[PDB]
C-alpha cells in the first residue's frame, strides 16, 4: 500500500503551494524540495525547490544515465525583450548546444527509464541528491493521487 514519493504532472501553482505548505519559505535553499515527473521530457525527473536568495521556485532536471540518475543538459537563460543581438547570437549557438545534448541525453535516459521498472536505480537518485545538497528529510512526500503513475517509480518509496 506504499505511495511512491516522486510526484506526477502537477502544475505551477500548485508545485508553489507545496513548497510554501512545507515552510520552504523560512528554511534554506534546498532544504524543503519535491521530486516530480519532467513534463517537458518524458522519463525525466525534476526537482523543485525554493531560492532564498531570489525569492523563487527553481528547478533541475534529472535522467538516467548508466551510472544512474545524473543532471541533465540545462537550457540557456530564456529571451528577454531587452535583448541586445550580441545575447540573441549567443542563445542561438547555446540553443542549438542545448538541443543537442539532451537529445543524446533523452535518447540514453528513455531507454533505460523503459527497460529497469524493477529497478535498483533508486539508490542512484539519492546519491545525486546527496550531490546536490538537497536536505532528504526535507522532501515532499505526494498523496496517493498525487504521486506519479510511471511504472518504473512503484517501488521509489
Ligand atoms: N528553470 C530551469 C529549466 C527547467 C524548466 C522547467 C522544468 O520543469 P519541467 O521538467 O516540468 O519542464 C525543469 C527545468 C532552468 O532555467 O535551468
Amino acid at each position: 500500500s506504499k505511495i511512491p514519493i516522486i510526484f506526477g504532472l502537477i502544475n505551477s501553482y500548485q508545485i508553489h503551494n507545496l513548497l510554501e505548505q512545507h515552510n520552504a519559505k523560512t528554511k534554506e535553499s534546498k532544504a524543503v524540495f519535491l521530486i516530480r515527473d519532467s513534463s517537458t521530457y518524458p522519463g525525466l525527473l525534476t526537482i523543485s525547490y525554493y531560492c532564498q536568495e531570489q525569492d523563487i521556485v527553481k528547478h533541475i532536471r534529472f535522467g538516467l544515465t548508466d551510472k544512474g540518475w545524473k543532471t541533465a543538459p540545462k537550457p540557456p537563460h530564456e529571451p528577454l525583450k531587452s535583448d541586445s543581438p550580441e545575447i540573441k547570437e549567443k542563445y542561438t549557438l547555446d540553443k542549438i548546444k542545448f538541443e543537442r545534448k539532451m537529445k543524446q541525453f533523452i535518447n540514453t535516459a528513455k531507454k533505460l527509464f523503459e527497460q529497469h521498472i524493477r529497478a535498483e536505480s533508486f539508490k542512484t537518485l539519492i546519491m545525486e541528491l546527496k550531490i546536490h545538497e538537497f536536505n532528504l528529510e526535507g522532501l515532499i512526500k505526494p498523496t496517493r493521487s498525487q504521486a506519479s503513475q510511471e511504472k518504473h517509480f512503484t517501488d521509489y518509496v
